[PDB]
């Protein structure tokens, strides 16, 4: 089966959707979508009665909250509903107002997956997004590669299917050779003009769209063209 | 969103309506781009709207920032007397005043003297110049310094312009974690083209609005800077 | 002698195919075929009765038995006749030890054991093909040691008459590994004209002359399909 | 806002009007791109213009300095004993007879500092030229920064109006202006251009102009811009 | 001056007459552009002119070697135990841990190297020598290469001997400045098709062609061709 | 300024007059550019015109080297014995401390004090007037932050004692630059000699980079490496696309 991420155009692009248990690594400069793309992705998720989870290490849930919330997507009532859940990672880099869930030490990444199989036992989630991996290891590179395919493992064994948020200043050391699928979401100057380009460079499980498609970021969020292709 | 105007000429037209409220907006370019007198523009401009502003001094004195921005037309003088405007010295300790910050091995006095201004003065508009002093020669620490200070700053209502020094040649925007941790980002550039140097600006990044994909010439006046949204550059400037 | 790789159209392109005894590396960046194309190779090989062995370092042999299943070939059956197996030189690399595998490399540190467990499984089914994906996990964090790492596990394999691919993952071909292996095959995905194409080149073969030109390939639902009378200069 | 008068021809023109008083400005480029000549004609046309200056002398020693400004026809002995000029050795010290003002120890800027602070005072110099201030950091870049802001600071406050020569192979943020002298070989040619990248307190010439080092010293072409690789109006 | 010829079709020609001897030459190139097979060449053609050679293997062992040789139809065999030429294990010292007349224990330095060295062309008057590859000797240690390649150079100058110092490059001091000569072979790739090689770069005490010239490597050795030139593709 | 004459075929004329006195010149490329044989046909010609040389050797030893000189038709036996010319090998001490027969010798290469001891040493017994090393690179390239002051440090001796001088620098082939940060700046003078791929033809050519003291050609003239030495053309121009 797939995920159907919702995301107008990219069903059509992966051939029908996600493979199921696949992590995706969704990686991009910066401001290229990459924090639109995911949400959009668990929020669609919510809409089809699918439980997901939002791991934030760049934000504090308070500001994912309003950001989503400003393109129609209200999560609020789903995690009363016990839908959707919101694991902050992201106080503990910074300083130190409590949450449902919490990681206090990123030093090592066990408290870190002992605070995610506990979120996704509370909703049975389905979905989950952890924006940003890169943050697990921008300063210590040499253990990307383990902290990916642990991390890895420990979804594809509750049966979630993922989208890990890469950022770049490549996808990111064996990461990229260590997640099921890449997607690169570019935005590049063409003739004085800012474009914004998707690309599928890798999904295991399937066979899928071999061109560069542009996309545009609006008030509903991404919206992708299958029948286009831009041209760098 | 609310948007905060930065009466900059062209700018707001650019950004459909202004800076978003609370946004972190991190400015960068290369030397002589004209990211100071930009950020400066930005903090005048609000204090004649009634939004009181704080300028952190990290590259020159206090004493020199009010002389070079009066010679602009922008004299705070009036305002600072008004507990509307507010400098932050992070500039002596740099090298060996109100609002001083002594030690700079920590972002935690800095934080502690920016959040005395901030209410001090009822703060609306925030300047840091520039941001890539703290960590320059501290590159690990760039991503912590940068959130908290966003932090901070969101947290007190308060709506900001982070200058960010790249070396000449590189289009980066400051490096790892920095140009992913703000709001938004603006890139002014010079480059020569046909033994001409052209000044360009373009908004790469601006969370909680749509703006403008094109890149504008602007040119530094004396009475500061001018953005044009009806100009484009494409290897040289043209209409629409 | 030639070692049949069975994969359309790369056999012609190695005049022959692979010289019995030859290390192959199979060099290319992420998502370009490697992981499909050394199990079609194993694959192949059981088939016209060739014991193999397909050393994991990426994943775990369950899911290693998983994903070849989806292209329709399925291990199982030569597992239990001795004429297939899976080495987990995996699981040592995350952490867990929770599960039962014939063959298991329990620390990496040391080429030694991987050696040790690789001999025993070559001597158990009698190995005439091998597949190491990825020798790279080996020695990322040790790239002062890939020369010896190579050469050792290429004494072995050679040894024992097995005829064996590298999979090295590229983010060149890998300082002095593209120099002690006796062939390197580059699979490649570039962006032409706002899409992506696939193609394959033998930059190294010794033992025989082969295609000095890029050829284009497919994968699909059977695998990979690489196209001998096709060139994919740049562009076309 | 004053006015320093380079001088050189063509230069003050380009920077519409001249040096911005008390600016210190950076003149950058690769090895004989001609910034010695370049920042020696500052200081002589200067003296020439009843404005004393230092020439802090890091890559030769004074005397040799001396001896490639007379081949140019500067002779500034006289300017020196009349206290018009002076020659500060921080060159010495780098690598292993007398010299009034020298800096023994470059461990740190502070008596570096110090003996320029002298000089300065000694003559009320007016012009202050640092050949080259890449040498101060060179082997620790970390503190090229404060050491830029430093001098700055300390020149300004004397009323000073500075170049400091940097060779290449927060620096430029630092400084007030931004001078590159470049030599590019087009079409087996090699040619000079001198372009303004920056100059706080005043508009200039935003083209590449060339330039020609005589024996007279330089002269750059206002009116001329190097485009591709040939040299148009 | 003298010359050494070394046999390779089109190659003394490009030489002006051969390798003026004594002098050391860097056959430098990155994998598979054909440095072990001409070296290997240099030496047989060596063996049916009466100049006994010795090779200096660090890449694979002597038995490997021989083997290699033979598949291209230059048995050595007949020609060593008439003491006309010599293999140098300096292989097997390097991957830790079989007889041979020519071994080095230890690589750690190059003491021990020289004496096995020195050793060898006393035995066989040797007047050829190959080093595959003189890169091993300093990979990871790349202050001391300047050294060791002046010191072999001393030592093979010193006993008359002309020879051949294998480079290998992976894709791109004091080492090119070292020798007397330096013959680069290259693997391009050009429009979908891979083209070889050779350009002589350096030579000491003669002239040379100054001219990029195409060869083929076939199943008796390498062929450069003095008549062609690469442009960018292959003309006259 | 009075000129020190290379006599090498179409510098001088480059070079509007020649060398002026007392530069230190650094010539560069890679290897195969025909700096070693330049180097030398300077110190030779400095024989004929009755100019006392010293060849400073760190890359190969000095009997090596008269063997390579005589090959050229340039036998500097003669100017030895009249204390006309002088070698000091500073080879054997890059690899070794083995004994043997050589008038100036440097045995430690840690530090470029003895170096200078023996050249100062060398410059006396003779009339050294000028000088050649090759290659200065040799002296720095595995403590790079010494370069600088053991540059200027050999420049102030050389200056001082009225040699002209060509320093060698070994830059990697396909490397763009001329010795790196230190090197560059710290020479009066800087002569490229370049071997490029032009049209499927290794082509030579010389350029004058840098000369203090002097206006000089600056263009890209190509030139010859032949039995008699270096021959440089004035009068023609090498475009190599660059
Ligand atoms: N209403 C909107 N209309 C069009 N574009 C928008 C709108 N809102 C936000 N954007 C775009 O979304 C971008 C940010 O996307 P985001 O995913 O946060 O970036 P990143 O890849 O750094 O995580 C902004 O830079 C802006 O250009
Ligand atoms: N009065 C003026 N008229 C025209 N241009 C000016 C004027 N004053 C300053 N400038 C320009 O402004 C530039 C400096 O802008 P600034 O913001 O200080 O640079 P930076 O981005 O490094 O902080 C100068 O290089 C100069 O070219
Ligand atoms: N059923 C299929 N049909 C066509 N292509 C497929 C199919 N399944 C997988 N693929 C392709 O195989 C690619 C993965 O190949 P793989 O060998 O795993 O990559 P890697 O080089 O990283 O080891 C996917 O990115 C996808 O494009
Ligand atoms: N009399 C002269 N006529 C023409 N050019 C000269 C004359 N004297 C020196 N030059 C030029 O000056 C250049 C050196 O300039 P200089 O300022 O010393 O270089 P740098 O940028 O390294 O400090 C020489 O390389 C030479 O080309
Ligand atoms: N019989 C043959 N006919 C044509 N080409 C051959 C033959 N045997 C080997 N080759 C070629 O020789 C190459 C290996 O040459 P070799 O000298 O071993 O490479 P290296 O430069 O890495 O030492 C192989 O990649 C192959 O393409
Ligand atoms: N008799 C000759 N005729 C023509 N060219 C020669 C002759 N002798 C040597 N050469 C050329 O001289 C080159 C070496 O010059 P050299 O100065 O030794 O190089 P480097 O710059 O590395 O010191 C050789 O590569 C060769 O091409």
């Amino acid at each position: 089966r797939r995920v159907k991420t919702g995301i107008p155009g990219v069903d059509e692009i992966l051939h029908g959707g996600i493979p199921e248990r696949n992590v995706v690594l969704l990686s991009g400069g910066p401001g290229t979508g990459k924090t639109i793309f995911s949400q959009q992705f668990l929020w669609n998720g919510l809409k089809m009665g699918e439980p997901g989870i939002y791991v934030a290490l760049e934000e504090h849930p308070v500001q994912v909250r309003q950001n989503m919330a400003q393109f129609g997507w209200d999560v609020k009532p789903y995690e009363e509903k016990g839908m959707f859940a919101m694991v902050d990672a992201f106080t503990a880099g910074i300083g130190k107002e409590y949450e449902k869930y919490i990681v206090h030490d990123l030093t090592d990444i066990r408290e870190f997956i002992e605070v995610l199989r506990q979120a996704i036992r509370d909703i049975n989630a389905k979905r989950v997004v952890v924006d940003s991996v890169t943050t697990l290891y921008i300063n210590k590179p040499a253990m990307a590669r383990s902290i990916i395919l642990q991390l890895k493992r420990v979804l594809a064994g509750t049966g979630c299917t993922s989208i890990f948020v890469s950022q770049v200043s490549g996808f990111g050391p064996g990461v990229e050779h260590g997640v099921d699928g890449i997607i690169r979401l570019d935005l590049d100057e063409i003739d004085g003009e800012l474009k914004r380009s998707l690309i599928v460079w890798k999904m295991r499980g399937t066979s899928h769209s071999m061109r560069r498609h542009p996309f545009d970021i609006t008030d509903k969020g991404i919206i992708v063209y299958p029948d286009k292709v831009l041209k760098r």
